[PDB]
């Protein structure tokens, strides 16, 4: 539709479907996860984080981002960090993994930030909604899954403390998206880099899938 909030969930139909059938991605969907390909996604996801809110960062004050700048709902980094501490211990910033799908996905984000401000949001908007959406059941099938200790840790990624309603957020953060003013050519340019957000991230499922397999 013309909101670009309905734009983008239309556009990205296709992906976000591709996404699915990426094999990690679907496989995990199934419940077939383990501790090591679980610790993969958590460091991904840490290294994916800390770039985009690095970003976010350098443009909260920009009229093609402020509006959808939720520091406190949304910071991802510090609930990361809690996690990969107990996924990787005491010295998990020596441990964790960066492989290269990782790192294409992390040049891309400070490309946008850095050239491309205007479509950071296509980013945010792909990664917050995703992990806000599906957060859930994924948390929900981790704990089964991976069966961990009574430790209390490990999971805070996918508690958002700081928003008391998802379906809620949700509707702000739509709405603060189509507050932003952009021609049509940034529009459509956003709904290409929202695309190519998916693949990254399907390209990062699949290099997930055959490092686990090896
Ligand atoms: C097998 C895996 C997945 C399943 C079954 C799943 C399922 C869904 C479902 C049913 C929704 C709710 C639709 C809505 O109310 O808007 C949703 C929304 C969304 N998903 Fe996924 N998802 C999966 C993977 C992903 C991945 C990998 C990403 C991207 C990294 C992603 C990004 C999104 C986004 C951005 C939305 C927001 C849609 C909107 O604009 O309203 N999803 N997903």
């Amino acid at each position: 539709p013309q909101d670009l909030s309905e734009a983008l969930k239309e556009a990205t139909k296709e992906v976000h479907t591709q996404a699915e059938n990426a094999e990690f991605m679907r496989n995990f969907q199934k419940g077939q996860v383990t501790r090591d390909g679980f610790k993969l996604v958590m460091a991904s996801l840490y290294h994916i984080y800390v770039a985009l809110e690095e970003e976010i960062e350098r443009n909260k004050e920009s009229p093609v981002f402020a509006p959808v700048y939720f520091p406190e709902e949304l910071h991802r980094k510090a609930a990361l960090e809690q996690d990969l501490a107990f996924w990787y211990g005491p010295r998990w910033q020596e441990v964790i993994p960066y492989t290269p799908a990782m790192q294409r996905y992390v040049k891309r984000l400070h490309e946008v930030g850095r050239t491309e401000p205007e479509l950071l949001v296509a980013h945010a908007y792909t990664r917050y909604l995703a992990d806000l959406s599906g957060g859930q059941v994924l948390k929900k099938i981790a704990q089964k899954a991976l069966d961990l200790p009574s430790s209390g840790e490990g999971l805070a990624f996918f508690t958002f403390p700081n928003i008391a309603s998802a379906t809620k957020f949700k509707q702000l953060y739509e709405s603060r998206m189509n507050s932003l003013e952009m021609t049509p050519a940034v529009r459509q340019r956003v709904i290409e880099e929202a695309k190519t957000a998916f693949l990254l991230n399907i390209q990062l499922f699949e290099e997930l899938q055959e490092l686990l397999t090896h």
